[PDB]
DNA sequence: TATGCCCAGCATCGTTAATCGATGTATATATCTGACACGTGCCTGGAGACTAGGGAGTAATCCCCTTGGCGGTTAAAACGCGGGGGACA
């Protein structure tokens, strides 16, 4: 029962725009979100966002840097966690 | 003289026994053919023995090619609906 929604490479346009502002709104219940490394890191920012956990290494250093890029930006006002 | 009576006389039927011949069944012998093994004779195509050499084995290095992963469009596969025309009787 955690309210949640996925971020993968098989979305359209007018769909992932929905709800990566769903998300950044001021009274957004779901604090658990899930993205990838490519398509994660693709491009976008999270701001409300403060943890970010890593199940296994991109293959490479780097696409974890950015991978926490998205998520570790300017307004985010929680420190940060990873 | 004709008509019933005595004394032979071969063919009718059936039954017994000996005989020539056909059929069925052994039983040891004399052909018929078809060999497979051996020794006869000879050739050399293989075996046996030795050499020499170059192919192929292996090992050590290289670097190219094949597989992989990924993500964007953009055609293609997929589906269905509908009804016509070919299959099949």
């Amino acid at each position: 029962g955690i309210n949640f929604q996925r971020l993968d490479g098989t979305v359209p346009s007018a769909q992932r725009r929905i709800s990566i502002d769903h998300f950044n709104s001021p009274d957004s219940n779901d604090f658990v979100f899930l993205l990838s490394t490519r398509a994660g890191g693709l491009g976008i920012n999270l701001m409300t966002a403060d943890t970010v956990v890593i199940f296994d290494s991109d293959w490479n250093p780097q696409a974890d840097l950015q991978a926490m890029a998205r998520a570790h930006r300017i307004g985010q006002k929680n420190h940060v966690m990873v």
